[PDB]
């Protein structure tokens, strides 16, 4: 620590861990809990491949395993750095531009992981606003601090992140100009906001920090775009995104889940509920993107089942494993702004519905809708747009929803691929877990939902349920 430089080095770093550290190569970095999120949803089957098939179960998490044990390792490691950074950054050599931006991306990333603590370990805020989250921590590493620090409310971390990304917002120029994509300026900071309060439920700062991003940048990606793998963050619809090179590959793994088309790809695994292409009207280009192949690299008539694979996430580069990550996309912040709108009551929600609508051919509304038919219709808009982007089990969560998973029948259908155009008949597979693994059936705000405080946080955290007790619903 010294200069702006070294303290930028600090978040630097801090990001590569967050976005690039394995626990396991079932779990590659961040996006491991964004995989996570969808396994845990009602539009992704997984087949019997490593990694994922335990989510798609409902037990990963509720048992504590390693997407669990690397949630936590990685929020609380980078809010270490963030918190490193703001104790240090006032007296670092440089300019008070820097110190200033510097300040506010600390902030930022700090609010980020904040949000993912608020909306992934608690029931939805308006379910239970006084529920035990997870420790807050604002200094590097107190007194407070090494005894136990008790964990906050759901409300006290909602707020925490919106409150440090307010500040950030202030403390980064509309002038700074971020040279990649990863790094936060004052648009990616609007988008967090936008998101973290939509997920608090405050829905007049939604609307207003998401209108404020859609006036500077109101992009939707055209459909070569759309269909061109989801892997690269030089698409001008990202706006926040990790890129992967031979030096920094790590993420990249992911696409061996996401990726069920390209041959090459290890484990095929995140395939589609059939009933999901249902949703789709005929004419909007993502029901394309959505069809019958047997396992990429298997050999055809060796088969016996097809899946319903989506073409949106394909490795850039096959033979050296990369494809980028993405973390937000314009698309969202139209939905955001939509739904917020809906809370609202603003007429103008349909329009922004509709705007999205209209960019990938999909049928518009033009009836008008009670507020109720209205959010669910934007759900379903969140489902069909962000597909595999790590939103399902939060939507799930936050709305006081239900996973639905319906069975589909195995056929056999004719299937057409080419080699040259042949045909076979296959069997087909949709969802494979109808219920929790308790046989419960799947219900609103489940503790089969949520993410978990670690075992080795409960022993080495004296004071962790002293404001908040721990729910109830855990036996064990």
């Amino acid at each position: 620590f010294g200069k702006t430089g070294d303290a930028e080095k600090v978040l630097n770093g801090g990001w590569n861990y967050l976005m690039e550290t394995f626990n396991s190569y079932a779990n590659p970095g961040y996006g491991a809990m964004l995989r996570a999120n969808d396994a845990m949803g009602s539009d992704v089957v997984l087949n019997s491949k490593y990694g994922f098939r335990t989510h798609n179960e409902f037990s990963a998490i509720y048992g504590k395993g390693g997407t669990n044990t690397l949630s936590w390792l990685l929020a609380y490691r980078v809010i270490n750095d963030c918190n490193g950074v703001l104790d240090n950054i006032d007296a670092a050599e440089g300019t008070q531009a820097d110190r200033n931006r510097i300040k506010g991306q600390a902030l930022a990333l700090r609010g980020f992981l904040y949000l993912h603590l608020a909306s992934c370990y608690s029931f939805a805020i308006d379910k239970d606003p006084d529920a035990v989250c997870a420790p807050i921590y604002t200094q590097s590493t107190e007194t407070i601090a090494a005894e136990g620090k008790p964990a906050s409310s759901v409300s006290e971390v909602y707020a925490q992140s919106i409150n440090d990304l307010e500040e950030a917002l202030e403390l980064i120029p509309e002038t700074y100009v971020r040279d990649a994509k990863h790094k936060i300026d004052n648009e990616v900071v609007l988008g967090i906001l936008s998101r973290a309060c939509l997920y608090a439920r405050q829905w007049e700062k939604a609307k207003t920090y998401s209108d404020k991003l859609l006036a500077k940048d109101n992009y939707l990606m055209t459909e070569s775009e759309y269909k061109a793998g989801f892997n690269s963050v030089d698409n001008k619809e990202w706006i926040w995104g990790h890129a992967q090179t031979n030096d920094q590959s790590n993420a990249s793994y992911q696409f061996h889940y996401l990726d069920t088309t390209t041959k090459g790809s290890y484990y095929y695994s995140f395939n589609v509920d059939p009933y999901f292409r249902d949703l789709f009207e005929d004419g909007d280009y993502r029901k394309e993107m959505l069809f019958w192949a047997t396992d990429p690299g298997a050999d055809v008539e060796s088969a016996a089942y097809v899946w319903m694979r989506n073409s949106k996430f394909r490795f850039r580069d096959i033979e050296n494993q990369l494809g980028d990550i993405v973390l937000m996309r314009v698309a969202e912040i139209y939905l955001i702004n939509a739904e917020a709108k809906a809370h609202l009551n603003d007429p103008d929600a349909i329009n922004k519905l509709n705007d999205l609508k209209t960019a990938r051919g999909a049928k518009t509304i033009h009836t008008n809708l009670s507020q109720q038919d209205l959010l669910e219709t934007i759900w379903l808009e969140r489902r069909k747009e962000l597909w595999g982007e790590g939103f399902s089990l939060i939507d799930i969560i936050r709305n006081q929803q239900t996973v639905v998973r319906n069975a589909y029948p195995e056929g056999p259908i004719d299937y057409i691929y080419t080699d040259q155009t042949h045909t076979l008949k296959k069997k087909t597979q949709g969802h494979r877990f109808f219920n929790f693994p308790d046989k419960s059936a799947f219900c609103p705000n489940s503790k089969y939902y949520l993410y978990r405080i670690t075992d080795s946080e409960e022993l080495a955290n004296k004071n962790l349920y002293k404001d908040h007790p721990k729910l109830s619903i855990y036996t064990k």
